[PDB]
């Protein structure tokens, strides 16, 4: 019972951006109010929980190309 | 019962942007309220839970350009 | 029962960006009010828990060019 | 040319009130967003003005029983 | 030419209230935003001028009765 | 030519308020934003301005029950 695998992607990729200029980005939140009442809680098992934010974000990269990849050979 | 497997994805792919110019962005968020209300709570696997959020973003980037790929073999 | 593999995952890749100029990016938030209440808390694997911020953020990488990979092969 | 002017107005007024309780009066404005955009003002006499509020008013006497009155004599 | 003036007002007025209990009274405002845009102003006179205010007020008098009055006499 | 002038304003005015109880009163502004904008000014008399206030008051008396008065007597 042979078993031969040749496992062999190849990539050749760019991911390019040019921007001529940024620039006059204003971001001027105005307040907020936020109010949550319980009781009780239990997480078990990977639990990413958020209770009650106020978040503000100014997020302004030049470049920002996101290039995600993912392999996953299994064998049995 | 020979077998033979061959996995060979080639790519060349190019993901480009050119922008002239990127300015005059405003946000300007005029408050709010929330109000939440609950008892009990029992999360038990890869919750991702969010309660209550006032969030505010501005994402600006100069490029942006996203490219996932996602490669999965599996043999039994 | 003869097992041979080969995993070779070629790659060349380049991920680029050219921003002429970033500037004049402003981010004033205007306050706010947050208000939380529980009695118990029972968190038992992996939690990633917030509870009640209040964050800003600005964030202003002259790159921020991201290329994450992952790789997992698995023999029995 | 004799003139003989009696100015005698009497007055005998209660103005009364009985509240048994006052309670659980909630006042929750959920925020707003106000622009006002001009060139020229030129105010002359007596102005009472205005422009661009965000008011908000939780007025809550245990009384609030108002008496106005005005005696205006002339001779000539 | 007599002239025999007699200005006798008179008053027994009582401004009564009764308010068994005060209490639980909430206020709660969610932000806000306001902007205002001119170039030129001339006040001359008795101005009394507000330009872009935020305000709140929670004004909870146990009493709370007025009483205005106002006698005017002239002669020419 | 006689002139005979009695100006005789009898009171006998109470004012009065009875409260049983103040309390539990909250006050919670969350936040705000303003932003006024002029090139020139000009105030010449009893001007009385606010410009971009962002104000909050409590006011909590106990009491509470105001008498303006005003007499004005003139002769010529």
């Amino acid at each position: 019972g042979s078993v031969q695998i040749v496992y062999k992607p190849v990539d050749l990729s760019k991911v390019t951006s040019k921007c001529g200029s940024l620039g006059n980005i204003h971001h001027k939140p105005g307040g907020g109010q936020v109010e949550v009442k319980s009781e009780k809680l239990d997480f078990k098992d990977r639990v990413q929980s958020k209770i009650g934010s106020l978040d503000n974000i100014t997020h302004v990269p030049g470049g920002g190309n996101k290039k995600i990849e993912t392999h996953k050979l299994t064998f049995r």
